[PDB]
């Protein structure tokens, strides 16, 4: 066959992939790759006559044709470059006839720093436009790790890696016994890759995505025409949505460093990309009718040859292991049956050897969860947490790298939304990439698949939404128990000072009972033994006996500790912080007492007794809700009954493998936590409840030279803490639900 007249046709090959395939006709470059007298219209070419060899055109029949230069009109007509124009307001969606929609045009850039923007109109005076003009954030989260394939498949389909499966750039799949890399075949099989991806959630919904995907090779210049050329085809034929991938800033940035000097060139170039877009949607009609998402992978940090630590310095048989390295470790045994493989040794000869080791050993399960990377086959066993700047290597050309946890400074990048759709110069706080699967389906009204960001937590970007959120169902309603037992039936051996923002709502099934004190309320369950959530509210100047309300039968017992060998308790409610001495009796109920291993009690009462208090003089107040978390099977949801692997001996009181806080005052910090007005200020972590402190280098010493770290390391999002408990928090404010959202996707990082 050829290529004569078919040339980036929708469906021998002739569209954009083909090469990737080694199958596009003998004659695809000659056609279809044409380079002749570059990209740009100049001077001596206005009025030219066509001439079929060119790479496009400056003669008056390609604007029709679609083909002109994408400055043809700025050279020969007279008119302006789009960056050259003043900021318009775009309130309606200016399309021509038969456009359904504003189409859409993900612009995607590999390793942009968010840093990169302060650079900023001297070297990219379109992106700059772009950002101004419309809807812009200091910075978007990515997703850990934070490289290429497992960061542009989360913003494909809104899922964490370890639900679409694409966990790293490289992966050995255990059932597959095949492994996955950036450079080669196996990619190829769509085996890998699960969700639904834009593309598909469009295609299924009758709304037309075309050829998405170009084969790399093919130059940007080429790329942005034929886009171009696609949109002034007839109704039928047309998509609506596109996408163009840089795979700059990110090459130039491994070789010369993010802060390199060298870097503000591959920069000026990619905006030179930009702005050809939006010339050439400019001469087409098209600049006030379509939606542009400039958007990054991941940032971008410092690494060189000599920051690399060496396992054959820690480990004896090294040998035996399989590391994938970089920027992260995971390891796995190389051999198959290899007895002399231990995990448990190899996980105790990387944990605290050296003073200056920069790294950390963590059995998945032991990662924190905001990284929400456990839960699938391609994650083995063993990870290795890298120090910013620093490579882990297996045995003893390059200034940057990435793939660092994901609250790191440095791999943050940007996210730019403009169109008819996206709010006017506004700007809004930082996201995680996560929520954007759903804005994207908002912009050509599209339903989502089941996804990972929170739809409606980003609604704020938009000046029209297609979607309106709703607060779940509450699936149990509580019991009011009054007193009901007495004390010789027992063998052991409030809502204006301290539920502030109303009760969390159980959105499974059991039997449960609220609980009124002094200091605390709480919600109780039967079914787990103890509280599933306690909340108080501590203001800014601020033995365990049985519950007559809850039956013996419902009730934990001290005996059982006696059993446990390794197992103590702790409390929900800080006794430490009660009001009067009265009162102080309340908190030794046993119904506000809490499996705790001694190793955990450390971090867990410095946090009641020192932090708090700390927190509650800083936040002028604070309410505070903590409770247990039961995920033995790391996926991240909260456990049925049959999944708990551990009660405490003898007993059926089940252990917690974390606990949760969330803290919670006004943003305005002038009003106290319960007498405030406006919006919220929150913060909030899931601490592992593991028997020893060996993740804490330090915990040999005082707990104030280590704790509050631990702490901030395992920093969470309310809406973790949502998935881990199935209930849901803040059900009665004086704030709008998507607002709510937003305050529960929020993340304190502390960078
Ligand atoms: C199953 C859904 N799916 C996933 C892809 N997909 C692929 C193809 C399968 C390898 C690549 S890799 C690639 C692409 C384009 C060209 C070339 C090339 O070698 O020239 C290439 F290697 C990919 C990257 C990011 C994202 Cl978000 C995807 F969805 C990607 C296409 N569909
Ligand atoms: C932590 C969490 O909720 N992860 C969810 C996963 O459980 C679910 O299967 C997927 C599709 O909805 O999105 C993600
Ligand atoms: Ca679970
Ligand atoms: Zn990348
Ligand atoms: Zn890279």
């Amino acid at each position: 066959g050829s290529c004569k007249g078919r040339c980036f046709e929708l469906q021998c090959r002739c569209d954009n992939l083909c090469k990737s395939y080694t199958s596009c006709c003998h004659d695809f470059d000659e056609l279809c790759l044409k380079t002749a007298r570059g990209w740009e219209c100049t001077k001596d070419r206005c009025g030219e006559v066509r001439n079929e060899e060119n790479a496009c055109h400056c003669s008056e029949d390609c604007l029709a044709r679609g083909d002109c230069c994408t400055n043809y009109q700025v050279v020969c007509k007279g008119e302006s470059h789009w960056v050259d124009d003043d900021c318009e307001e775009i309130k309606a969606a200016e399309c021509p006839a038969g456009f359904v929609r504003p189409p859409l045009i993900i612009f995607s850039v590999d390793g942009f720093r968010a840093s990169y923007m302060k650079k900023g109109s001297k070297v990219m005076p379109n992106i700059e436009k772009l950002r101004s003009c419309g809807t812009h954030s200091p910075y978007m989260r990515p997703v850990y790790p934070t490289k290429t394939f497992p960061n542009l498949y989360t913003l494909a389909t809104g899922l964490y890696p370890e639900s679409h499966g694409i966990v790293g750039n490289s992966m050995y799949d255990p059932v597959f016994d095949a492994t996955f890399h950036l450079r080669g075949r196996e990619k190829f099989n769509h085996r890998w890759w699960g969700g639904q991806p834009l593309w598909i959630t469009a295609t299924k919904q009758g709304v037309k995505a075309g050829t998405f995907f170009w084969s790399v090779v093919i130059p940007h210049e080429r790329r942005i025409l034929t886009i171009l050329q696609w949109l002034t085809l007839p109704d039928h034929e047309r998509p609506s949505v596109y996408a163009f991938y840089s795979e700059q800033p990110d090459f130039s940035g491994h070789k010369y460093g993010p802060f390199g000097p060298e870097m503000t060139n591959p920069l000026r170039e990619i905006d030179k990309i930009v702005g050809q877009l939006m010339d050439g949607l400019k001469q087409l009609k098209l600049h006030r009718c379509v939606n542009v998402i400039f958007v990054g992978d991941h940032g971008m940090e410092d690494v060189t040859c000599d920051r690399t630590e060496f396992l054959s310095n820690y480990l004896t048989n090294v040998d035996d292991i399989t590391l994938v390295p970089g920027t992260l470790g995971r390891i796995r045994s190389k051999f198959s049956n290899n007895a002399k493989y231990d995990p448990k040794a190899i996980i105790a000869a990387l944990t605290c050897k050296k003073p200056d080791q920069h790294f950390k050993p963590y059995l998945k399960q032991h990662l924190p969860k905001r990284l929400h990377y456990a839960n699938n086959r391609r994650i083995e066993d063993i990870h290795l947490l890298v120090e910013r700047r620093w490579h882990v290597a297996r045995k003893p050309f390059f200034q940057g790298d990435h793939g660092f946890d994901n609250k790191v400074n440095s791999m943050q990048t940007v996210f730019v939304g403009y169109g008819s759709t996206f709010k006017y110069k506004t700007k809004v706080p930082p996201f995680e990439n996560i929520e954007l699967y759903n804005v994207m389906c908002d912009l050509l009204g599209l339903k989502p698949a089941p996804n990972n960001g929170t739809h409606g937590s980003l609604n704020h970007l938009l000046r029209t939404n297609t979607f309106r959120p709703t607060m779940p169902e509450e699936v149990t309603r509580p019991n009011y128990p009054g007193i009901m037992y007495l004390q010789s039936d027992f063998d052991l051996g409030t809502e204006e000072r301290h539920l502030l923002y109303g009760r969390p709502a159980v959105l499974y099934r059991t039997r449960y009972d609220i609980l009124y004190h002094t200091d605390f309320e709480s919600g109780y369950s039967e079914i787990f033994l103890m509280p599933l959530w306690t909340s108080y509210t501590v203001s800014k100047q601020a033995c365990v006996r049985p519950d007559v309300r809850v039956s013996p039968s419902f009730s934990q017992n001290c005996l059982a500790y006696k059993n446990d060998k390794q197992m103590s308790y702790g409390f929900l409610f800080p006794p430490y912080l009660s009001s009067s001495p009265e009162a102080k009796y309340d908190a030794f109920l046993v119904t506000n007492m809490v499996p705790m291993y001694p190793a955990f009690k450390r971090v867990w009462n410095y946090f009641q007794r020192v932090l708090v208090k700390k927190y509650a003089s800083e936040r002028n107040g604070v309410n505070v809700i903590s409770g247990p978390i039961f995920d033995y099977d790391y996926d991240g949801l909260h456990d049925t009954e049959d999944k708990i692997k551990q009660y405490v001996e003898g007993s059926s009181i089940p252990v917690p493998t974390h606990y949760y806080s969330i803290i919670t005052s006004c943003l305005d910090f002038t009003q106290p936590a319960d007498k405030c007005d406006g919006p919220l200020s929150v913060s909030s972590f899931i601490l592992p409840h593991r028997p020893d402190n060996e993740e804490s280098c330090n915990s040999s010493e005082d707990e104030s030279k280590w704790v509050e770290e631990l702490m901030k390391m395992h920093t969470a999002r309310v809406r973790d803490i949502e998935h881990l408990t199935s209930l849901d928090f803040f059900r009665k404010t004086s704030r709008s639900y998507p607002e709510i959202l937003t305050l529960k996707t929020y993340l304190h990082t502390y960078e």
